[PDB]
């Protein structure tokens, strides 16, 4: 039988929230996704969801996440975004609460 463990995220924000200032410029990195694969398998990171993907771009290899559009606490003060990590055998997708700060 095949021998594989799926990756898991290690960012603490997955258990709290990710704070991003509403004055964060478009193009800014807002975090870097971190994960461990116990087999040391190469990992790819992603974002899923139509809205999430319009607002946030993920570097598949490094896990850096950039803001694609302006934030505005007035229009939307919070997002629930799903981030993913895969070893090509399986994928973990986790929700994170993104708080837009004033
Ligand atoms: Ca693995």
């Amino acid at each position: 039988m095949q021998v594989n463990r799926l990756p898991f995220f290690t960012n603490h924000f997955f258990d709290t929230y990710l704070l991003i200032s509403e004055d964060t410029p478009v193009g800014s990195s807002v975090t870097q996704l971190l994960a461990r694969d116990m087999d040391n398998d190469p990992l790819v990171f992603g974002v899923s969801g139509e809205e999430a993907s319009r607002f946030f771009a993920v570097e598949p290899d490094t896990g850096v996440v950039w803001l694609r559009q302006p934030l505005d606490r007035e229009t939307k003060s919070e997002f629930t975004v799903e981030f993913s990590v895969s070893d090509h055998q399986g994928v973990i997708t986790r929700k994170v609460n993104i708080q837009v700060g004033d």
